[PDB]
């Protein structure tokens, strides 16, 4: 049993809710919240910008030190950093950004990072300002992630479309 509330069950292991991932993280304090990161961990907008704002920029400060030491992530890769006031840990995962021409096949590799964590709160990777089709992202999620994932979809119209079109 876990504290995630109001989710629709899509499969054995994937759950979905119309919710602001920031507000959901603040309320559940999950072990892992996933950030929709870029390779530079520059949390300017979209989900990343929102999560970072909720940490009063502490996520960005920590991220800048990480990059200065380790260099950029790979598209499809991830790193575990602090969850600050939102979660125990933040898994920063880089999905391909279609508005940069990145290969959409890398989306499966990005979701594979979730399998290193038993339970996660997450957005749909490569959705929103990353330019991919969220219906496709949900399909890849379901077909790749085997651990227990609680997906937060900010837009109600999109949430309803994702549920109603789910096979
Ligand atoms: O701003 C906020 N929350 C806030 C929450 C989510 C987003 C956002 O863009 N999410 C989408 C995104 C962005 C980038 C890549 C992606 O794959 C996705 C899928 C995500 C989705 O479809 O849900 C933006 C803002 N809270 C403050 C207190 C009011």
């Amino acid at each position: 049993v876990n504290s995630f509330s109001g989710y629709l069950k899509l499969t054995d292991n994937v759950y979905i809710k119309n919710a602001d991932i920031v507000e959901e993280a603040k309320k559940v304090k999950p072990t892992v919240v996933v950030n929709a990161a870029n390779v530079y961990l520059k949390h300017g907008g979209g989900v990343a910008g929102a999560l970072n704002k909720a940490t009063n920029n502490a996520m960005q400060v920590e991220s800048d030190d990480y990059i200065a030491t380790n260099g950029p992530l790979k598209v499809g890769g991830s790193c575990v950093l602090s969850g600050h006031n939102l979660a125990k840990h933040c898994l920063h995962v880089v999905g391909p950004n279609v508005n940069k021409g990145e290969d959409i096949q890398l989306l499966k590799s990005a979701y594979e990072n979730f399998n290193q964590h038993e339970v996660l709160l997450a957005p749909l990777l490569s959705a929103g300002i990353f330019g991919a089709d969220p219906i496709h992202s949900l399909r890849v999620c379901v077909d790749t992630v085997r651990t227990n994932v609680y997906l937060a979809v900010f837009d109600k119209n999109l949430y309803d479309k994702l549920v109603s079109s789910f096979l």
